[PDB]
């Protein structure tokens, strides 16, 4: 038993709420957030700007450190570092920006870094604003998740697209 509720369960492993992830982190303090980062965790504006924005900025600090010692991350790669006040850690994956021209089928590469995790509070990588199809990243993460992952999908209509067309 954890303290995530209210969370429609889709499968065995995958649970999903229409709410903003910063929002849920704030009240679960979990034990991992998962941040839709760049391979340059330069946080300025979506997922990452917002839980960035929630820390304060110590998030961005942290991750200048984490760079300027280990350079950038693959796209489909992740680091763990602080969850600072939103969590113990946070999980910063990087899904393909589609909007960029990064390949889609690391998607796939990026939901298997959710494995290493026995518990996580995600968004759907590679949706909106890094431009992916949402419905295609939510087959992804059913399909690749393990362990277990409760999605925060911000936008209502969204939301409600994802629940309704889910197979
Ligand atoms: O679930 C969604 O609607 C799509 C989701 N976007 C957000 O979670 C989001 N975007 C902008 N500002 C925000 N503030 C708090 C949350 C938040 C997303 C998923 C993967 C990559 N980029 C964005």
């Amino acid at each position: 038993v954890n303290s995530f509720s209210g969370y429609l369960k889709l499968t065995d492993n995958v649970y999903i709420k229409n709410a903003d992830i910063v929002e849920e982190a704030k009240k679960v303090k979990p034990t991992v957030v998962v941040n839709a980062a760049n391979v340059y965790l330069k946080h300025g504006g979506g997922v990452a700007g917002a839980l960035n924005k929630a820390t304060n900025n110590a998030m961005q600090v942290e991750s200048d450190d984490y760079i300027a010692t280990n350079g950038p991350l693959k796209v489909g790669g992740s680091c763990v570092l602080s969850g600072h006040n939103l969590a113990k850690h946070c999980l910063h994956v990087v899904g393909p920006n589609v909007n960029k021209g990064e390949d889609i089928q690391l998607l796939k590469s990026a939901y298997e870094n959710f494995n290493q995790h026995e518990v996580l509070l995600a968004p759907l990588l590679s949706a909106g604003i890094f431009g992916a199809d949402p419905i295609h990243s939510l087959r992804v993460c059913v399909d690749t998740v393990r362990t277990n992952v409760y999605l925060a999908v911000f936008d209502k209509n969204l939301y409600d697209k994802l629940v309704s067309s889910f197979l």
